[PDB]
């Protein structure tokens, strides 16, 4: 059992930007070829919420005081990954700053901040790719 955070970002422009959204995904460094947003394994004590939170800060050096969670929205994943089952709860969160200071730690080697579109082509696998742009659609609303 993991959990993590959708991490978006908004882009606000005059046509600047392709996109007003953009998330978040990290590249694996085992494997060198799974994009995800930051999430990990649920310890002993914590809370589905505090995993996110906290799995956050560690797999992309993002804190609590750099991040909004959107209420309202949740995603739980359940797919199988190695010859292995996994379940993966994820909510959506801000990122306050746009240029947040991202930092990896030995798990990922690389992130990349994508409009809806290419963050699915990114990700690839299904249930990700549901998830995510079910996040942005559950964005659009919010704001009408």
């Amino acid at each position: 059992r993991a959990c993590g955070l959708i991490i978006f970002r908004r882009c606000l422009i005059p046509k600047v930007d392709n996109n007003a959204i953009e998330f978040l995904l990290l590249q694996a460094s085992d494997g060198i070829h799974h994009w995800t947003p930051p999430k990990g394994h649920v310890e002993p004590g914590e809370d589905d919420l505090e995993t996110a939170l906290r799995e956050t800060q560690e797999e992309a050096g993002i804190e609590a005081g750099q991040l909004t969670i959107i209420e309202g929205f949740k995603r739980e994943l359940n797919y199988v990954a190695r010859n292995k089952p996994k379940t993966v709860i994820y909510w959506l969160a801000e990122v306050k700053d746009y240029d947040v200071e991202i930092r990896l730690s030995h798990e990922h080697q690389a992130y990349r901040w994508l409009g809806l579109e290419e963050a699915c082509q990114l990700a690839q696998f299904k249930e990700m790719k549901a998830a995510l742009q079910e996040g942005h659609q559950f964005l659009c609303s919010i704001e009408a």
